[PDB]
């Protein structure tokens, strides 16, 4: 079975290194998440078209269940959530994650991997992610495919990826990944479903990791079954 | 990586031992290659019973390919074989690929695991081809599942069973087993999917080795691109 610690602050887990240069080669995680609250604060303060993006977000069905959620996976090793295409699954839950860190002083406690099925969404979703943040990739947001990834920052980020990404690091560690999410479970494949071998062997020896598995449709049981009748969240 | 090696005449692949009973323990494959020859083209002349089944076999729509199939496998590491249910895939394919190589003075060198999705579809199956051979399981076909098993005899024969008990196999190794069947592909199944990965990497290290992969009408591209856009038959 593969190492893994929660989230450092000298450590990167998207390059798997220490931090030697640089500010964050000694800042403390209070000071790092207080940091990070603030550059969210000014944002608002700066950029007026973001505003207007927050708006379009607090509109979308998946909205409602912001806490039910947060709160499940808080409380869960696995957890699935599942809901028609359309809800804001894939673009939002992530961030609510994230946010429920920055918000609640946390965010040098999260770093969020998600797998997509294809290449092109890896990419498109990560753009599109970054886009809803008011930033470009490479800061909150990154993505890692076969041959070309603009990582995101070291803290508090999301990075998105191929699942044979995901599962090339899982060789090496995830060291420093608070949250794994699988997308598009419902789509068979079968690196994917060998994933959730590993992954359910990773949360075995590790209770404090986080996975989140979702499907845009209701055959959900395979997977719930796997991992010990684990939650089901609708959406 | 997994142990592999071709059957050997003293290795019994189904017992993982050395062969301690029957004729010819100690023989050269030639020599246990008549044997089994002989054994066969006799209990034809001498079985009317078993004269009726085989003209029976005769009539199934996957019999047509069969010498397509056996050319296929024979110059590919990996092959897929996709037909209408009621085909004959299951209950013919094997016993073709045993018949091909008993018949051209290779009996010893043939021993071919197949997987089913179902304990029960393992042991009916392997009873099944066992009566359109004239014999009752254990010996050219026998079952292993979850605590019971009839193992066949240790040449040129056939063993189905869960993918579960293959798995475990395969972490002691399949040294001897010279043709892989993984049945039913198409019925989605988080571990039937983890031995595909496994088995893809025996295939890197034993190009040697053959894996067949049965698939019902379905959109097969998905292992077809895994296993190196390998062949599809159509039957
Ligand atoms: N790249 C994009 N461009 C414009 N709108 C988008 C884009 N991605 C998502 N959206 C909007 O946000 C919604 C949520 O999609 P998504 O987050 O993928 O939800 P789900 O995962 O539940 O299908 C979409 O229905 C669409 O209206
Ligand atoms: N246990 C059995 N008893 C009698 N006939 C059988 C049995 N199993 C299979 N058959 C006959 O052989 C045919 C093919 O079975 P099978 O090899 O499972 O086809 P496939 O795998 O292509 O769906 C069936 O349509 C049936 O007519
Ligand atoms: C019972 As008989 C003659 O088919 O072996
Ligand atoms: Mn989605
Ligand atoms: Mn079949």
């Amino acid at each position: 079975v593969v190492p893994w610690s929660p989230p450092q602050s000298n450590w990167n887990p998207w390059t798997s290194s220490n931090i030697d240069e640089g500010p964050l080669a000694f800042a403390t995680p209070e000071q790092i998440s207080m940091d990070l609250k603030n550059e969210l604060m000014y944002q608002l303060e700066q950029d007026h078209d973001l505003q207007a993006i927050l708006q379009e977000r607090e509109l979308l069905p998946v909205k409602k269940f912001e806490s039910e959620i947060l709160e499940a996976i808080s409380q869960n090793s696995v957890v699935i959530i599942r809901g028609a295409t359309g809800c804001g699954k894939t673009t939002q839950v992530p961030q609510f994650i994230l946010d429920d860190f920055i918000q609640n002083d946390r965010a040098a406690e999260c770093n969020i991997v998600v797998t997509q099925p294809r290449r092109i969404s890896a990419v498109s979703v990560a753009e599109r992610v970054a886009f809803e943040r008011g930033e470009e990739p490479g800061k909150s947001c990154g993505y890692s495919v076969r041959f070309e990834s603009i990582l995101p920052r070291p803290h508090a980020s999301i990075m998105f990826c191929t699942v044979g990404v995901l599962l090339r690091k899982l060789e090496a560690g995830i060291r420093g990944i608070s949250h794994v999410i699988v997308d598009e479970i419902h789509e068979r494949d079968i690196n994917t479903d060998f994933l959730l071998v590993v992954l359910r062997d990773v949360v075995q020896a590790y209770p404090e990791v986080r996975i989140v598995l979702m499907s845009a449709t209701i055959d959900t049981s395979m997977f719930c079954e796997y991992f010990f009748n684990c939650p089901i969240i609708e959406v």
